[PDB]
């Protein structure tokens, strides 16, 4: 239950060629497309399309069968947990695509800093065993081991697990890079995967929304990193950007997940954050916390710094009002006998 697989330890992606875009889906670079929509097995194809869609394998010369090769080994370093899975730094992935397609990113960031967000969606949750920071310290893991003293532990595995692929015979995608422009990557990643703790989030919403009162600067080298941080977030929950139906099921993802962490830290005599506590957890009330306190102050800071962001900000409260209007008919703690929030 809490026990979540690994499935090890590409001449049908190349041999058919890449697809363009609109082939995949004519709403492919819409803020309204559902990237959960598309079938597991097209969406290594999607990665390439989209790499090739912003330009990204021809002005850098990236090799198709190694990017092929690198697109299978990343899908293939997530777990199967409920929420943080392959599909889901799919989704973050396409999110980034739709951020440069919708917002124009060239008039705030360097092309660089684009394509370090791209791979770093790609590699942000890169074998994630559906617990996070504190279940580490708490059992005693060999990444807690590793990485506790230096603070955001599975952050820090994930950028780990990112190298280890650009270090596999026939993955690196930045081979041919120079070493000053190798390194770069690598810098890039680190802060970017980083940004995903939302204690690094807890801790930077100061001077997010000081930024933003301000104003931004395209020169200034800084300020590029504030928004890194605040777009890698955007891509890492753009899942409530979408319909009420996506919302709602990946609050039964998410929920499935923490509780399955429950019910081991119960099992280790432990007691668990009340949100991962099937007896005590009302998942509507803590999706609207999480709604009112992380998810909307991102998007409204989105919003601030570029105008076109507005219909994000806008579905997001519009979701947030749909969870309380809902909340009656959800009478009980925890999730179903059946995991499932359907009959809502
Ligand atoms: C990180 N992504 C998340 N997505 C959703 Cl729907 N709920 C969350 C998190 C983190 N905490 N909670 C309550
Ligand atoms: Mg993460
Ligand atoms: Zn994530």
């Amino acid at each position: 239950t809490s026990l979540y697989k690994k499935a090890g330890f590409y001449t049908k992606l190349l041999h058919d060629g890449i697809q363009p875009v609109a082939a995949i889906d004519s709403n492919f670079a819409s803020f309204t497309y559902t990237p959960r929509s598309l079938p597991e097995d097209d969406t290594s194809m999607a990665i390439l399309s989209m790499l090739q869609d912003m330009n990204f394998i021809n002005n850098y010369k990236i090799d198709c069968p190694t990017l092929a090769r690198f697109c299978l080994m990343v899908k293939k370093g997530y777990r199967d947990p409920p929420y943080h899975n392959w599909m889901h730094a799919f989704s973050v992935s396409h999110f980034c695509y739709l951020l440069y397609k919708n917002l124009e990113l060239t008039n705030y960031l360097e092309d660089i800093e684009i394509f370090a967000l791209f791979i770093s969606c790609m590699c942000h949750d890169l074998d994630h065993r559906g617990t996070n920071n504190s279940f580490q310290v708490a059992s005693k893991s060999v990444l807690a081991a590793l990485y506790s003293s230096e603070g955001s532990v599975m952050e820090r595995h994930h950028f780990a697990q990112a190298i280890a692929i650009l270090n596999t015979h026939g993955c690196n995608i930045f081979d041919h890079f120079s070493r000053k422009d190798y390194q770069r990557m690598l810098d890039l990643m680190r802060d970017i995967i980083l940004a995903t703790d939302l204690a690094h989030h807890l801790r930077i919403f100061k001077d997010l929304q000081k930024m933003a009162e301000v104003g931004y600067d395209r020169n200034n080298k800084q300020h590029h990193r504030l928004l890194l941080c605040l777009l890698m977030t955007s891509c890492d929950l753009s899942d409530q950007t979408k319909g009420w139906k996506t919302t709602r099921k990946i609050a039964e993802l998410i929920y499935k997940e923490f509780f399955s962490q429950g019910d081991l830290e119960k099992a280790m005599g432990n007691r668990p954050m009340e949100m991962m506590d099937r007896e005590k957890a009302y998942i509507p009330e803590l999706q609207i916390s999480f709604m009112e306190h992380i998810a909307m102050p991102i998007y409204k800071l989105l919003q601030d710094l570029f105008p076109k962001a507005a219909e994000l900000y806008e579905r997001v409260a519009s979701n947030r009002e749909h969870w309380t209007k809902v909340s009656h008919k959800f009478t009980i703690r925890g999730l179903p006998s059946n995991n499932s929030l359907d009959f809502l």
